[PDB]
């Protein structure tokens, strides 16, 4: 029972039992989230040390956290499940609101088509019997001080005849708002369908131009394909022992977590340390339609919902090609039970093309190796969206963070003959507003050991017309050291390169500190004005790379409670501490910015758009580490 | 013979034979390059139309060009090979120098180690029995007005033991220069191995620290791997008819060419036109070591040598995984004969991960398709480098240009205890100078037809604090039209997106012209100072996107004759024509900039570094075109 292990049924239920026992009276605890805390890092580095060198393993208590409500009051407790005691069980200040949970959303979704005010609104549409109404409950977002947990219910039409009909293809022009925990009606909002902010009372609905994606409904003739099969007749080249993966020189743990999907720990390659913990830390999805209620669409999908909570089961359709191993996730329900989320993480090899090749032109004798890869993947369904998260390792020591966005666009109503400059029309009566997906990747590096420095290098021209450079072609690198928490500015035109180095371990060939470098393209950051709540709640989304000093339980880039937050309680605080991070424990938070101008081809379901960040050794080894890979032949 | 067909042996030899017959006297023609010209585009479009609709085919002659020398005089001729006559046969002006040819390089390489004057330098090294001298002859480059074709011979040491010993791991400090066609020794250059530009006479060589890549020599323990196999039990899903490929809705011609490796023509997807001609057009590799003779290392690998001339045989191999079809290239030798280069192009299908997924959270019914990809590939070996060029097509209408650079670094001598700020040390006595690979891709677009406009869209904030945008979150696109030949500036911070649109064909859903968009990251451009020959010779490498008006035989970014060129005779002239290119025949030249700071891991042979540009349908279709793809199931 390893300290990194994901939460068990017994730990999750013990945690809720203890809260139930501690809560007196008739309003019972309403559970929101429960998961296992990481072991304290200083302690766990000693545990792993002992585990690698066969010495006796130190005690590390298993700890969990719980978010729960008692009536309208929100609570966060810390529980020691090794010894069965609550350590802290604290009511949170006014305005701190927990994540959404499936059971509460289901309740509100039911209500949004059942409530008499909403039935009466629906009646004004004068729907024929072949058309039904569907609701997507959304988190409220923030445009004001608001301490109540509110649900903004987006309303749509679907075909009554088929349960997979594409409601996103026909948005309505009203949206009711409920208070989540009491189930009380709050107000009915009206949505503009025209070129500006004008709304009207609910009119009879004239036409039903659905744009269906499902094969039974889309009327598209299927163009056949011949099979392409992948086999591993002798089995896979990776081992899983508990949660410990071994493959081609790599050793690391892969742990499912309810908030991140999975996290990867204690990453070593060829026996050397590389990265202590790697995860998707947050993702904010701000929309750019300036009009109400749309301006409030800024989910924080990890913080408001959780990538593990929302993970698909990968085993029964075949998302992963080859010989696959799987892991499960668990979540609490509102009752405090452990709900299994089966097969959310898949692990498998695949072929990544060529790894290297060279032929001597004099002899035509080649050396060549294929780029075998090991993939860790999870896919989250977040209402309309699909996000596929992959971490891919290869035999040259590279770690590749690879995301594909797919699923369905979040859609707005559109009246006849209207266009808008902040959205693309994607169906005869449906518009998809422009948005961004701003992801933060948390990389706690341990490059060749636990004292690291973050740096960035620029590539710059040499002074022209000198004795040294008389032909005006020379160019050189210069390095800047990150001394304190903060961000680094992007600079694509000096080929700026972020690296984490170990100043204490010198490469004996290049004579510079060993390093890993980050590979990522320059990207547009937060488009919302600085004077906006979107800016205040998500500082990470405003710069490409952030550095903090490590702290236990500082994991989520916009802070622990994002749902309807008023301000950033993650990097917006942490990256401002005035402390030393040189030759220490800097933690890197890389922002992957994706501005999404939807196109028609993204509808009714969208082809994958891929985004990637790579961590690659840079003077970490004393020669290409892939000389150990068999020849391709 | 279809007009797009690659040259045949008969046509190549008819070309050289006509020139031999026309050349009188005892100085015989010395052949440098022969290939078949594209059919003139106007006629070819009519021809394709007739071929399509069963009308009589217009008459279009097969034509070739030939570069050759008579003594020291350089000539270019055009030949009609359908009827067998010379059209033009023209002595080129003083200073125009042809590409290198393998037979002439072999000759100068032999001479670099046998000429008495270089034998004398070698003797000064006092080499022991177990070491041998190796030469890589290089094109001269340009740092002065120079009319003679010169070869700079880079000199190295290798183990005498083994023909695959890595001579790049031990560079010498002298370099002989020879006049290519006369074989006259011109001069002996000396190379600095220290921190600055100081050089000495040739000294005895003290030690032999080779860094070996070959498995016989590298001493590496091989880490085993289990098999991973790809099968297509019913055969592939693509058909090849002549040079015409059909796969999953696409139809286009793949033609091998001596200069570009291959070119792809007449690209249609779902019956609609996309791109008329797609090709890697040039690649310049400028080095950033300011010192002589290094400052002159600036290859134009297509213009100076040719990607087809230099292509690997891929069937050997097997570089391409699965069920493969191959095509050949041919090149002339100095005698005018046709030399076959078997299997330089491989064509095959592969799995590219998931193409789309969506699960309705209510029912948990998924739609999912896998991303089947069709790959066209060639791999050229240019002296030390390998360049893997792929064009990948997918079922959603995307064309991905994907390049991988691998092979061996070009290396410079390095004395003990030296470092340099313009190069990385990659072995005990060998340094890899900084350099750039600047690629230009020529995309002659035919988006839904032959009248196109080039445009770029920017994503910008709405004005804050208005009635329309009261919460400061809104953002919109604005469009700029390219009206005249020239370049577009990069703007990654406004998410700038280059597109080619057809202003005559409006998407009936979005109400905007149909388009293809270019995906590519912002990159650093040419690092050589504006005041350098690198700059005057390669204007394309200074800006990321160029637009010209189409002309027949205007194919190569830096001009037809690059070797020891004084100036750019490509885009540096053509993108400065004052003419209109809106709703006409714009041609797009996309510069893929890769600044290469070598790492120790790139030596003795480098892991692939991948770079891409994608062409993606934007409002081209009225919905996702991949709804015709079968469920993955
Ligand atoms: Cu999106
Ligand atoms: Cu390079």
């Amino acid at each position: 029972v390893h300290p990194y292990d994901p939460i068990s049924d017994a730990e999750l239920q013990l945690t809720s039992q203890l809260i139930k026992d501690a809560t007196k009276g008739p309003e019972r605890p309403h559970f929101i989230q429960i998961d296992r805390l990481d072991p304290p890092k200083k302690d766990m580095i000693r545990y792993l040390e002992a585990e690698r060198t066969g010495k006796p393993l130190p005690h590390i208590s298993r700890m969990t956290y719980v978010y729960y409500y008692i009536g309208l009051d929100f609570y966060k407790a810390l529980v020691n499940v090794s010894y069965g005691h609550i350590i802290t069980n604290q009511k949170q200040p006014k305005g701190v609101i927990g994540p959404l949970i499936a059971e509460d959303i289901q309740e509100i979704e039911e209500l949004a088509t059942t409530h008499p005010i909403v039935k009466a609104e629906i009646e004004k549409l004068k729907l024929p019997p072949h058309v039904r109404v569907v609701c997507d409950p959304w988190m409220n977002g923030t445009d004001s001080k608001e301490d109540r947990m509110l649900i903004q219910c987006y309303m749509y039409l679907a075909s009554a005849a088929h349960p997979e009909s594409n409601h996103y293809s026909l948005p309505l022009k009203f949206s009711p708002v409920f208070e989540c925990l009491t189930k009380k009606f709050v107000r009915m909002d009206y949505l503009p369908g025209g070129a500006d902010e004008t709304v009207t009372e609910t009119q009879a609905w004239d036409e039903f131009p659905f744009v269906e994606y499902h094969p039974d409904l889309n009327g598209e003739t299927i163009v056949p394909l011949k099979p392409l099969i992948v086999q591993q007749p002798e089995g896979p080249s990776f081992n899983v022992d508990g949660h410990k993966i071994s493959w081609q020189g790599w050793e690391f743990f892969v742990i499912p977590t309810v908030r991140e999907g999975f996290a990867i720990y204690d990453i070593h390659f060829k026996g050397r340390s590389v990265v202590y913990r790697l995860s998707l830390s947050e993702m904010t999805v701000p929309y750019g339609d300036p009009r109400a209620p749309f301006h409030r669409k800024q989910a924080f999908d990890l913080g408001d919902c959780g990538f593990g909570a929302t993970g698909n089961s990968l085993a029964l359709g075949c998302d992963c090609l080859g010989v696959i191993k799987y892991m499960d996730c668990r979540r609490v329900n509102t009752n405090g039970d452990s709900v299994l989320i089966p097969n959310t993480v898949c692990l498998h090899e695949q072929d990544g093309g060529l790894l290297y090749k060279h032929t001597n032109y004099r002899t035509n004798v080649p050396v060549i190796a294929r780029r075998r890869e090991f993939v860790v993947q999870t896919i989250a369904t977040v209402a309309n969206y699909e996000y596929m998260l992959n971490i891919i390792f290869d035999q040259a020591g590279e770690i590749r963070i690879h995301v594909r966005a797919t699923g369905i666009l979040s859609t707005m109503p559109l009246d006849k003959d209207v266009t808008v400059p902040w959205g693309t029309n994607v169906g005869p009566r449906v518009m998809a507003a422009y948005h961004q997906h701003m992801l933060s990747f948390r990389i706690d590096p341990a490059v060749d050991g636990y004292e690291n420095t973050v740096v960035f290098d620029d590539v710059i021209r040499m002074e022209k017309n000198t004795k040294l450079n008389p032909y005006n072609v020379g160019f050189v690198t210069e390095r800047t050291v990150v001394e304190k928490p903060g961000y680094v500015e992007q600079s694509p035109f000096t080929n700026r390169s972020y690296k984490i180095i170990n100043e204490n371990k010198i490469n004996p060939i290049s004579k510079k500190p060993v390093a890993y470098k980050i590979m990522m393209p320059a990207r547009q950051m937060l488009l919302a004005d600085e004077d906006s709540y979107n800016n205040k709640r998500a500082q990470f989304a405003t710069q490409q790379v952030w550095v903090t000093k490590y702290r236990d339980n500082e994991l989520y880039a916009a802070g622990e409670f994002t749902n309807q937050s008023q301000t950033d309680t993650g990097l917006g605080v942490w990256a401002r501490r005035d402390e030393n991070v040189r030759n220490d424990n800097p933690v890197v938070w890389a922002t992957l910015g994706f501005t999404h101008i939807p196109r028609v081809e993204d509808f009714p379901v969208m082809p994958v758009e891929a985004h990637e960040i790579a961590l690659v050794p840079f003077g970490f080894f004393d020669k290409n580490p892939a000389l150990s890979v068999p020849q391709s032949t």
